[PDB]
């Protein structure tokens, strides 16, 4: 149906916007602390601590399968990246501090992204 096609065109346009949002968020992590999943080879106990791991590559795989239906879903995953890090790592570490910085800087990007997704519908 044409109704189905139009919904698919909306999903595709959301995906295009979320890709640009994701590039912008990832530029706020120049050290690439959040680029890849935490390795279970190098933190074997990780899954005893963190129930829902997340990272930018896993977000990008989901994005390219057009697996985000709205901004809320994408934000949930971004927040997991930050929130997992701040729980596993202590306040005085380079990791926790990189999470704080990504959060603060990412908040700006997401503030306007929420306006653009509303605005363009
Ligand atoms: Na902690």
């Amino acid at each position: 149906s044409m109704e189905q096609v139009a919904m698919e065109l909306r999903l595709t346009e959301l995906t295009r916007l979320l890709r640009s949002v994701l590039d912008q968020l990832q530029d706020k992590d120049p050290a690439r602390i959040f680029a890849q999943p935490v390795s279970l080879k190098e933190v074997p106990d990780y899954l005893d601590h963190i129930k829902h791991p997340m990272d930018f590559a896993t977000m990008r795989k989901r994005l390219e399968a057009q697996g985000y239906k709205n901004l809320h879903e994408f934000e949930e995953d971004f927040d997991l990246i930050i929130d997992n890090c701040m729980k596993y790592n202590a306040r005085d570490t380079v990791f926790y501090r990189a999470a704080v910085r990504l959060r603060d800087q990412g908040g700006v990007v997401l503030r306007q992204a929420r306006r653009e997704v509303d605005s363009i519908g």
